[PDB]
């Protein structure tokens, strides 16, 4: 099992915290990422959401996907996971501005198709793929996380949540019927895409939240795909603009993505 023994994992300073939950750099057999879900006894709602967010977790052995350690559940609710030198891929492009090369843009694409492809594979909708959940351990390796702390798991589209700009039409428009699919993480998927190949988030000259979500939703928005820098394959920009199609079948899923990817890399 992955449950921790009591009293073994510490706790340091505080990463980051939200309204569904608390992370702190830790120690259990080293260095660890802690996420403290609760603060107080946990509501019902709290103890679903964390066995639906262990559920997920105990499924993923993978190098793309963020090491999921173990969890504990006295004193409070705790997700252990792996500890990560770097920054996000969202810190690297829109924080600090790192001007990686064509290459590296298109091996962090890879690497995240690499992730996505393996949790499909296991049945696992992401629902909130962008780039700060894009991990770039040692600024090398894409660990697939969901570092989010406004979120909660399980469930699907309540809504009020910005992760808007990496939303599917369909995810978008804010339906009662979920809206979530294979086809809605490849869209995401599509943003990042824009992200690496533009060095730049999408609608940059929209100051008004309400009108993307209006527009994009129905189908008047779109991202600029004329904004890719010069080097980026024509391969690139036809994969970026199939994974970004406003119909959600037409979307290639993640073996034919990850597949177009490997051959473009072959032939820079
Ligand atoms: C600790 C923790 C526990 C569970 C989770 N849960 C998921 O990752 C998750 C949930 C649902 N589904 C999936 C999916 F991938 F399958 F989709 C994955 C995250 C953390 C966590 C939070 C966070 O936040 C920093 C503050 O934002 N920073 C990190 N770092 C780790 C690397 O070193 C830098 C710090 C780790």
């Amino acid at each position: 099992d992955w449950e921790i023994p009591d009293g073994q994992i510490t706790v340091g300073q505080r990463i980051g915290s939200g309204s569904f939950g608390t992370v702190y750099k830790g120690k259990w057999h080293g260095d660890v990422a802690v996420k403290m879900l609760n603060v107080t006894a946990p509501t019902p709602q709290q103890l679903q959401a964390f066995k639906n967010e262990v559920g997920v977790l105990r499924k993923t052995r993978h190098v793309n996907i963020l090491l999921f350690m173990g969890y504990s559940t006295k004193p409070q609710l705790a997700i252990v996971t792996q500890w990560c030198e770097g920054s996000s891929l969202y810190h690297h492009l829109h924080i600090i501005e790192t001007k990686f090369e064509m290459i590296k843009l298109i091996d962090i694409a890879r690497q995240t198709a690499q992730g996505m492809d393996y949790l499909h594979a296991k049945s696992i909708i992401h629902r909130d793929l962008k780039s700060n959940n894009i991990f770039l351990h040692e600024d090398l390796t894409v660990k697939i996380g969901d570092f989010g702390l406004a979120t909660v798991k399980s469930r699907w589209s309540e809504q009020l949540s910005g992760s808007i700009l990496w939303m599917a039409p369909e995810v978008i428009r804010m339906q009662d019927k979920n809206p979530y699919s294979f086809q809605s993480d490849v869209y995401a998927f599509g943003i990042v895409l824009y992200e690496l190949m533009t060095g730049q988030l999408p609608y940059s000259n929209i100051n008004n939240r309400d009108q993307i979500i209006f527009m994009v939703g129905r189908g008047y928005l779109s991202p600029d795909l004329s904004k890719v820098r010069s080097n980026c394959p024509k391969a690139m920009k036809r994969l970026m603009a199939e994974c970004l199609k406003k119909k959600r079948d037409e979307r290639p899923l993640f073996p034919q993505i990850l597949a177009s990817i490997e051959l473009l890399a072959r032939s820079l």
